[PDB]
């Protein structure tokens, strides 16, 4: 189960670089130089890395310092063959963003947030990124009167429209991906789920430029089914990027390594991505627990990739098993894929077998055989066949 | 705090008529005749009632029995002045719907579900309903392989497109409202939140015909902020109807009377509906607890309306208080309503006060004054001013 | 992975016998004769069955009808070799119990609940049960003023004390097990978790007679770690019985087959029960989903036992792996088992290496190596070694 | 609604002193001198303050620096009349505690944790504290193999037994209170709820020395009913202290000001504390949101006390209303307080009115009248009577 760069596994600089500061504790690890992270991730078999502006260039850097930070980083990419497929903006750490960036109540903060974003879009394009992610972690509220949400959505649409005007006027070949999260660090965050983000995109001026960047743990913080939400994003043509990690139910954002948390949900996710032919990066947004030293950091990162590859093998074995293929027919998955009424509305209205002469009791007696099918999936996941 | 029919309070026949059967217990109340419910709700000051087909016409009724059930019902409406603003279809009780209606794996069940729906659309229009609600309570799954969600969404879109073709060909003046719910009775339900439903509507052939019917308790079963979701639905122009009740957190669907559950969320909801000028029915989808006899049924229904009227008074007093109006300016709600960059993208890029000369430390030091504002809201809710 | 009666797998009559009625739907399966269930479970390799009084003897049965129902049941046990290790009382289905049994506000209902329980204790002893379970599903409230919880706990203690007086005066060799549940069907249920039940037992007059009957899905409805709670019950010497099933997070009580839901938690549970030497029944309290016909009922029951046996093999392989044993030493699980201060309080106070000369920075730098250990557990669960 | 020191309102130094650093953001406020906090809280009408050792004496302070920090603090207490009723130990911030204090896998860390605690017990007694709180925020795990919970509970019992030996040998008049929390910052925390903590205390060598310090928001992070848990703690005689704040459901620990979050639960809590005659401190463990400047800090602290006093008035008015007193009799709260069987077991067995001649249908038909009672409580809370 050895990863190769062809598997397209990517990691944020902020993931293996997390120093372990949590709301009740100080850092347990020293800071990692971005160049060392790139080198160490390349040896593990990763394809590339991603970054926030402030991960790569310390906040408040002079233009001269900025140029040398980028130059060092580019040299590490050239030495290793790593790519940078995605970049994003930090609009959440600095105190100025305490009430948001794009939807801060203060207008001057909103204009600053846009300029900070635009400057990193230029850098991302220079480094070859294809996707630009926006996680509005500070957009939201702890109390009801603090934020008029209709006005906030007006401001959010205004910001993303301006960003789309900028990339189209510059001729950039980059697309945007909105990352939803239901809560934390704000009491409630705007666009809290995949669904809310997909709905918002359809009101932007150039919807074709925007998709979603869903994260396993974030949808699970609302108790939702992550594979179901990914299926709706794929159905809409909007899965531009994906963040993989693990989460144990409804609680604080744990960012466990992928495969931890809800293991069966991880299996059904990999089954779906591989069956659908998703061709984007398999990106890990995770935190090595602060109990770990640097050896544990790299073990946890390796485990992300290993677990994806194990689940990929088991899902493929499941779908290729002739006994599973007949169980899928026994449960009428083949009929689900067939149109309900390709004969049209009038023919349906005239069809007495659809109502007047439909035997509801005979249809109701037909078992779905879902439990046999699900035990075949369990046996395949566990390697018990 | 006396309701009048001008307040537009409506109730489902199935609400006060719930006999108290739950998954662990038998019914504690006898069945109510729809005619008696209409009479008793009119005396309490309700505006009208809503129904599922099977609430009004017992399943399996002959055409002759059907005509007399409707005739009796219409006479009660004429005697009381009650209206019927909304109707819906039962696609969840009968065993034939155990794997769904519109997205059942069996194609013949899906065609039956469409014919059952179309027949009740005709009845709804005859009784004057303006909105037709769809709650897909059986659309979903308990296990991952049972339902290919991309195929299921294809079938769901096919069903709603056929329904829109039917109403437009018949010249009906009725619109559809999709009611989301995250889970129960299926392990996960398709279109689980307001957001997912809004996103789905934008892929239908005639999106102008479809909106949402959100329910307080359902969004709270995913831990989401119900007033925030309503604000996004209003922003999109899609709040066609609303279901009011109460829910104590993430658990089974409690359907408590409105004002029970999360009281502060009820206050912010009423504030938003009244400020936005929502003019549709204030519909209660609630269950009088099975501890109650019929006197308790009518007390619980009266309490729904009373709590709405109390909260309406307190929210109005909050917004009209000059001290609250200056607190809103102190927290810069006025600036949130002003465009970020009406001067345009180029002017923003050329504005040195937006980045090069922006004083981030001075802006970061400005307090938001949100806690004073929220205590003014608490004082108004509690009548402590 | 074939079960034998030596594995001690047991099932409630109400599990495979569940007809599929849920709060929104009618039954999808016909009722099962208890004699047929006993026969079919014996062929699958079960050890025995459990029952509520009303599962075996329809409510309101004459003494003559009661005798023939028991006689038929006993003959099926004799023909198959099945045992009855546990019995319990239905104090939740009949409308008279709508506000509780032992803690109903009406005193005459509380006395009736005690007499109904005592009559089934006699039957349980006659059939050889060693454990008598109490699930107070109706003990609780939907509103704050309905139930004074201090008075309710007085009544709950009074009921269990009277039951302990009864069994000791009759010379019965049977013990009680309290089954906690946080909510459903009441809005909040008294003694909602394993912890609350353990604490309550220590205030009874004869605490040695009472332990807990925890259920996987119930602790997960509060978001708690089920293996951790089982460990505390074992530590206290109070794990008298256990209910095995599956649950997908915080929502309605799903009662999925064991191994579904949180698969990793099922692995750690089996590891703990087998390591600790738990010798009681492995009881399944689960519902075959109402999508299934009778073939699916028996497939789902077989899957309960199969999943336990697979996890038992993988946990045993994990603990016997020499590489796992050195990883446990690397993470200092051996030091956790050693007393902190067997030298005593005074020696600890005089030990300068414990404070004055303790090198906190060197200790803080030691990694715990927990992520390597957890990936070894994942590899063993998945059969990737 | 003006607080006086007779109301016994207390605040932790770490509450108003929280600088606003969260897991995704830097501090938004400068650090407060403990002496200034004492002065400002005294002017607001607080009774006293509480502290962790490291709040008052920076970690790593020399004995000489330690003496001057305490001397300054004592002078502020003398100048203002503020008391110190509670103190606690920081066993969670420093990296050395990353795997726990009392239950760390490393034995030398566990011995250090005990010595750090004992040194602050001496200081607490010197400053007059009556209660010593222990919050084991780092005791727990993110993965199943990292922590054998039976061994961890052995170590936890060993630590608390040693602490009880220390206070009894020194002749101190101080008692311990264990503060439960279900999760955060560890993935699962040991003793996660009030119930688990009460059960654990009964296995200590001197149980009379230990009680609980429950926190509103912590029990709500498991979806539990906080007034119900407080009632069980009072019933057991173990409510030694209480932490008041607000929480919006199952998510990260919000620590909102008291009265925010679940407002109805706050009403029922105040009703219970006042009815039961709880005479300990009303302690606020809350965080002014990081959106606020120092004016907002003091507004949020004032709001804690104001909301308690408003709810106290409304609960008193509820219980004194003659119409509420007859509604309580209508719902048979008076019968709940009467023994079920003071006549004894034999008389109950001989009572034919309890079973043979009990009319279950007549009893089942009696409504509980709980909804009328709950609307009277709502009207009183809202000042609508
Ligand atoms: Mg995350
Ligand atoms: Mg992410
Ligand atoms: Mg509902
Ligand atoms: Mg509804
Ligand atoms: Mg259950
Ligand atoms: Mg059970
Ligand atoms: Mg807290
Ligand atoms: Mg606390």
């Amino acid at each position: 189960y050895q990863p190769t760069p062809e598997d397209r596994f990517t990691f944020g600089l902020w993931t293996v670089g997390w120093q372990g500061r949590d709301p009740f504790g100080d850092a347990t690890r020293r800071a990692l130089d971005p160049v060392e992270s790139v080198r160490r991730l390349a040896e593990l078999g990763a394809h590339g890395v991603t970054f926030h502006d402030d991960d790569l260039i310390p906040f408040g850097s002079s233009d001269s310092e900025r140029e040398e930070h980028v130059k060092r980083f580019r040299q590490a990419l050239d030495d290793t063959g790593m790519k940078v497929p995605m970049a994003t903006t930090n609009l959440f750490t600095h105190p100025v963003f305490k009430d948001g960036g794009f939807t801060a109540n203060d207008r001057d903060v909103r204009r600053y947030a846009l300029r900070k974003t635009i400057r990193n879009i230029d850098l991302a394009v220079e480094l070859g990124a294809e996707t630009y992610v926006a996680w509005g972690g500070r957009e939201g509220a702890e109390s009801g009167g603090a934020k008029d949400v209709r006005d906030a959505l007006d401001r959010m649409k205004e910001a993303f429209d301006l960003l789309g005007e900028y990339v189209t006027s510059q001729g950039y070949d980059i697309r945007f991906a909105i990352e939803p999260k239901p809560n934390e660090p704000r009491g409630d965050i705007l666009l809290p789920t995949v669904g809310h983000a997909l709905a918002f995109i359809e009101r932007l001026e150039r919807p074709e430029l925007y998709g979603v960047n869903p994260e396993v743990g974030h949808e699970q913080m609302a108790g939702l089914n992550f594979p179901h939400g990914i299926a709706q994003a794929l159905w809409a043509g909007k899965l531009f990027h994906i963040d993989l990690n693990g989460q144990n139910g409804i609680k604080y954002d744990q960012d466990l390594r992928f495969g931890a948390g809800d293991l069966r949900a991880a299996f059904w996710l990999v089954d779906l991505l591989e069956s659908a032919g998703y061709s984007g990066p398999r990106h890990f947004d995770f935190k090595p627990p602060r109990t770990e030293d640097f050896d544990g950091v790299w073990a946890s990162a390796a485990g992300c990739m290993r677990n994806y590859l194990i689940l990929k093998e088991r899902a493929a074995a499941f779908r290729a098993d002739p006994e599973v293929q007949e169980a899928l027919r026994a449960s009428r998955l083949d009929e689900l894929a067939r149109p309900t009424a390709a004969d049209g509305l009038q023919a349906l209205l005239d069809d007495r077998s659809a109502f007047e002469e439909f035997d509801v009791d005979a249809a109701a007696a037909r078992g779905m055989a879902f439990e046999r099918l699900d035990q075949l999936a369990m046996d395949h996941l566990l390697g018990a066949r």
